[PDB]
């Protein structure tokens, strides 16, 4: 019944991006344990913390680029077939895959995304 086991984008530590991850304790206080899809657990404030799984069509997104640069793209699809989760990235009107764990938002991108997905609460 709780929010412990969804699948979220949270911001990560005192970072500037948001990663990929998975509730694990409600820790108290509009606080949560995340278990991130890396392997790294940190607290996460509510307020910071995306419920949306996945994160939809026409989002605006981060993503690294060739293994050599982050750049923005765009959500343009979703495969699930194998019980992971790949996006469908368009950058420069071309698109690629990658990985659920790849995937992740800047402060500007997933603060964005509050109004609609955010845990909470927001006064
Ligand atoms: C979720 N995951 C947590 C660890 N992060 C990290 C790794 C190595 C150096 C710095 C940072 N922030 C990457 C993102």
């Amino acid at each position: 019944n709780s929010f412990v086991g969804l699948r979220v984008v949270a911001k990560w530590s005192s970072n500037g991006y948001f990663y990929s991850g998975k509730i694990t304790r409600d820790v108290g206080a509009g606080k949560y344990k995340l278990l991130f899809d890396d392997g790294y657990e940190c607290d996460v404030l509510g307020k910071d913390i995306l419920l949306c799984d996945p994160i939809p069509l026409d989002t605006e997104v981060t993503a690294l680029s060739e293994d050599e640069y982050f750049s923005a793209g765009v959500v343009k699809g979703h495969r699930k077939e194998s019980g992971e989760l790949y996006y469908s990235i368009e950058k420069e009107g071309q698109r690629k895959w990658y990985k659920r764990m790849a995937v992740i938002l800047s402060l500007e991108q997933g603060n964005r995304l509050r109004e609609q997905y955010g845990l909470g609460p927001y006064e």
